[PDB]
């Protein structure tokens, strides 16, 4: 119950590829994702984005063992990217990074075949 199973050992790879994801300057692309501004500071967000999601909301998931496959964290990450997408302008940093970031994912997932 102290050892992790192969699939929980594989969701948590996919999930720090993401998270440590670093461009050639060091940045990584993930902080603005781990946490989303909160409902009093951006009611906006969430009076347009109907079903929010961050990457503190998909690692709870992953501990209390919510994903019993890898698909499922894939569609929890895209919907965020895609919830990004649609927020955010796509001039703008935050839309550039989620590109980069969904493609990051899969890639990932790819290479754990
Ligand atoms: O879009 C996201 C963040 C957008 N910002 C622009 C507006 C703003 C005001 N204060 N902070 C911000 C951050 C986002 C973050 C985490 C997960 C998913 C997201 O769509």
């Amino acid at each position: 119950s102290k050892y992790m199973t192969p699939m929980q050992q594989k969701l948590n790879e996919v999930y720090e590829a993401v998270k440590n994801y670093t461009d050639k300057r060091g940045r990584r692309l993930s902080a603005i994702f781990l946490r989303l501004p909160s409902r009093s500071e951006l009611p906006d967000y969430y009076l347009t984005i109907k079903k929010p999601m961050d990457m503190e909301k998909i690692r709870s998931h992953m501990m209390a063992n919510k994903y019993q496959d890898i698909d499922s964290m894939v569609e929890d990450f895209v919907m965020m990217f895609n919830n990004a997408c649609t927020y955010n302008e796509p001039e703008s940093l935050i839309y550039k990074d989620a590109l980069v970031l969904h493609k990051v994912l899969l890639e990932t997932r790819r290479d754990l075949e």
